[PDB]
């Protein structure tokens, strides 16, 4: 028999109304069943059903109508469309209510989606085997047979059989747990609201759990395993804040009688928002006051912020489908700086927002870069709109959205369009319509340029006494036309002056002449900058004479765009270089941070050629560069999140390039560390120096390793890895790929970092793109086709390459996947930027060279 179904998405003629979710795990076998009752309606006389599923073994399946009449139900099945069609002995009537029965069986996932097995150590040495659920985007087909399309939104009653000795969580709290045969407990958990299949989640474990009540009574519980429930309270006050602060910001109550934070032992991406039951790799979660970084506490406030702004952005409102991904990712990142600025004012988040924007021009700068809304189909590319455009340049043209129509208009927009959309999903049509409704300015023009278009736009300014032309082009690495709301301050005005230009050129009139002036103020445009004639000296000469006359943002957006102008020709690379120089006198995060982006990759790149002499004495200039900086830190943990951060990559980048100072430092801590046999508490800001200058030598590297299994901190874990991967020793090297793919000395959760970390070791990085070439089939089944966790590695491993016969191993390479990788985006990016760093060496190498020698 044929499958009656040739189409990748669903029929629209029958819909879900509510499912009722009986599972049964067996965690000493890793066997699931499952009873599946969904409830439906026709809209056109059909006596076929088709839904997803997804590796079940179906055993039977059934109809009921009311009065209760069954109809056995035959079960055909195409698992390349990962659908299964149910057929009735005669047709449904239209209009009526009808249940599909379904019962089934499947087998726990290796995978980190889907009902997946997690386990852990305890510190006692007892192996503890938990199972967990990740079905964003397309997985809950293989928890359970469903219309797993995000806009057939349903109720879900979810009932857990599980022995006595573990919990059950899930989405909606537990109202019941009955004894049932052969000693299992079935719980009962509450009916969910209306939503999204791939919000569905639940999870059997061992779980400890604290919790708090926001001021409108929602119970916030952090869950995690035993022996790391004490690092709960940073998270769980966190997340009853930013849970208070966005009911209130968007005058929406959080609909749930509870939520829950939960800490998985292994978890592919950082996080995830399921509605009642968000979940986080532990390393996202989890503070040791004593161990845990700045950027640790940073990232882990963050990511709360992330998931609780995503209850309402992308659960209480969804895209229709996932061409609009970035209506629930760019909300959710840009709404992480929106709330945090408020409830965590100490983070001064805010300065860090443009760094997003300048992650995302990155990728959107190339030939091959994706709208922001751009057509998908398959499983593998839905994965891909995880990436940073859809969250990073989403984010980013919310900003620039938010500061062109004011914070309040802005506000007013959201909070409309969440009503209006309440318990359904959107496009992005929707969000222009609200944002307009407040007759206000129209929006839809303006925001079709931004998500429509690939890329952004070069502005180039001119100025011929009080004229300042303008002038706008698509920028690309190797027609375009944007609304761009320009900003900018002058030597005369500090007041940010605005300027819609909405053609390819126009021309504005100062009152007055100014000495300079500065487009992007704060980089809270999505564009970047050219000026003409002696702008670049006027700006260079203000950087190096007075730099706070714009603020640390605004140097940092300078450094970023003269680095990009080299890369299309339009400033040299000695110019840029020579504006790089006022770097010596710069005290703050951001700036710094600006020029350790642009100057670092060039030696990456010169690591993997023939060129140590302009190698070493690019790393001797950088260093050089910084070195003031560099010796005014202290060896402690003082200061604020920004001093924190801006000391601990300091004195690594100093250690890494065998700054004597700072190496003797370093080596005295390890060997006072090592001695005390690693009881003294060392500084966290001065561990990963210590610790990456310690694992040099086979006797630190050893020691470090037999610290490891011992750690429950997240940092030091973090910053254990780190450090052995800085090893010059290639079977060391190899011994981390091995171990982490396999994952029981290291989780295979941190084999993607580790492989990036080792392709970018200068001794050992062709071992990486070896590793993943070699390892290939496996680590597509474990990440999956599409996912971030693969583009990082393809890019982590390739692109900083810069030799036409490594751009044609990739070609090669990935070409010769055909339907397992060849058409990747990733892919293409690599290629592109691989092709990129062919161009700019041949182009700049030698110009670089006698800049380093004048
Ligand atoms: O270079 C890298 C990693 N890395 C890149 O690979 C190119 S993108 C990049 C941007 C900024 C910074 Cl701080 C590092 C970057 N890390 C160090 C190195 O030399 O490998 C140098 C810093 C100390 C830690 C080591
Ligand atoms: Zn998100």
């Amino acid at each position: 028999t044929p499958f009656p179904w040739n189409k990748i998405r669903l029929p629209e003629y029958v819909i879900p109304v509510h499912y009722d979710l009986l599972i049964h795990a067996q965690l000493t076998t890793l066997t699931f069943w499952g009873t599946t009752k969904v409830e439906i309606t026709a809209s056109q006389p059909t006596s076929t059903i088709i839904l997803h599923s997804h590796h079940l073994q179906i055993s039977r399946a059934t109809l009921r109508k009311g009065r209760l009449s069954e109809e056995p139900l035959q079960v055909l099945e195409h698992p390349r469309q990962e659908q299964i069609a149910l057929l009735a002995p005669e047709p449904l009537l239209v209009g009526l209510p009808y249940t599909v029965v379904i019962h089934y069986a499947g087998q726990l996932s290796e995978t980190f989606h889907g009902f997946y097995k997690s386990t852990y150590r305890t510190k006692e040495g007892e192996l503890r085997i938990l199972a967990s659920t990740q079905f964003e985007p397309t997985a809950a087909r293989m928890a359970f047979p469903c219309f797993d399309e995000p806009a057939f939104k349903a109720s879900f009653s979810i009932k857990i059989r599980r022995e006595p000795r573990h919990l059950a969580i899930s989405n909606m709290p537990l109202v019941k747990s009955v004894t049932v045969a052969e000693g299992l407990i079935e719980d009962h958990f509450d009916v969910t609201v209306k939503m999204s299949t791939y919000l569905v989640a639940f999870i059997i474990s061992d779980f400890e759990s604290v919790s708090k009540i926001t001021k409108s009574g929602v119970k916030v519980s952090v869950y995690a395993v035993p022996d790391k429930i004490n690092q709960a309270d940073y998270a769980l006050d966190a997340a009853v804040t930013l849970l208070e602060f966005y009911e209130d910001y968007f005058s929406i109550p959080y609909p749930l009688p509870k939520q829950d934070l939960a800490a998985i032992p292994d978890f592919q991406s950082g996080a995830m928002e399921n509605w009642g039951l968000t979940t986080y790799r532990e390393s996202a979660l989890l503070f040791d006051a004593e161990k845990s970084s700045a950027s640790s506490k940073l990232g882990i406030t963050m990511t709360v912020a992330h998931e609780l702004a995503h209850q309402w952005f992308g659960n209480l409102v969804t895209m229709e489908w996932w061409n609009d991904l970035w209506l629930n990712e760019g909300f959710a990142k840009f709404m992480e700086f929106v709330s945090v600025s408020v409830t965590h004012p100490e983070l001064k988040v805010g300065d860090y927002f443009f760094g997003k924007c300048f992650d995302a021009m990155e990728v959107d700068a190339l030939q091959s870069s994706h709208p922001v809304s751009t057509p998908v189909e398959n499983p593998a590319q839905i994965r891909e709109m995880f990436d940073d455009v859809s969250y990073d340049k989403g984010a980013c043209i919310l900003n620039m959205l938010r500061e062109y129509l004011s914070a309040d208009a802005f506000k007013s927009g959201i909070v409309q369009y969440l009503q209006k959309h309440s318990y359904k999903n959107t496009k992005n049509e929707d969000l222009w319509d609200s944002m307009a409704s407040i007759g206000g300015v129209d929006v839809k023009t303006m925001m079709n340029t931004w998500t429509l278009q690939r890329g952004f736009p070069l502005i180039t300014i001119t100025v011929r006494g009080r004229n300042v032309h303008m002038k706008q082009e698509h920028y690309m690495k190797g027609g375009y036309l944007w609304h761009v709301p320009l900003t900018f301050i002058t030597s005369k005005s500090d007041m940010v002056h605005r300027f819609l230009l909405k053609t390819k050129t126009d021309v504005l009139i100062l009152p007055e002449e100014v000495e300079w002036i500065k487009f992007n103020v704060g980089m809270n445009g999505y564009y970047i900058v050219h000026y003409e004639d002696d702008g670049w000296d006027s700006l260079t000469g203000l950087l190096k004479g007075t730099h706070t006359a714009v603020s640390s943002n605004d140097r940092a957006s300078l450094i970023n765009n003269a680095f990009q102008l080299v890369s299309i020709g339009k400033l040299s690379i000695e110019k840029a270089l020579d504006l790089s120089l006022y770097l010596k006198h710069e005290t703050e995060i951001m700036p710094v941070f600006q020029g350790l982006n642009e100057l670092i990759p060039m030696y990456k790149l010169m690591e993997k050629r023939d060129m140590n002499e302009v190698e070493t004495q690019f790393k001797a200039f950088l260093i050089r560069l910084l070195r003031d900086l560099i010796d005014k830190q202290t060896w402690t943990d003082e200061g604020s999140v920004s001093e924190r951060m801006l000391r601990s990559q300091l004195l690594l980048l100093a250690c890494v390039h065998n700054y004597q100072p700072c190496v003797q430092r370093a080596e005295g801590y390890f060997r006072k560390w090592k001695e005390s046999n690693g009881q003294l508490s060392l500084p966290v800001d001065v561990t990963l120096a210590v610790f990456a200058v310690g694992a040099q030598s086979t006797e630190g590297w050893d020691f470090l390793y037999s610290k490891y299994q011992f750690s429950l901190s997240s940092t030091e874990k973090s910053q254990i890895e780190f450090a052995l991967c800085r090893t010059q020793n290639k079977e060391k090297l190899q011994w981390l790929l091995d171990e982490s793919f396999k994952g029981d000395k290291i989780k295979t959760q941190e084999f993607p970092q580790i492989l990036t970390l080792i392709g970018r070791n200068p001794v050992g990085y062709p071992l990486a793109w070896q590793f993943l070439r070699k390892n290939w089939n496996k680590l597509v089944q474990k990440f999956e086709l599409g996912s971030s966790s693969i583009a990082h590695m393809v890019m982590g491993t390739t692109n900083q390459f810069s030799t036409r016969t490594r751009l044609e191993e990739v070609k090669g390479f990935f070409s010769s996947l055909k339907e397992n990788g060849s058409q990747l985006r990733c892919v293409q990016q690599t290629i592109e930027t691989i092709e990129e760093n062919i161009g700019w060496m041949d182009k700049n190498f030698d110009k670089i060279r006698v800049w380093l020698q004048s």
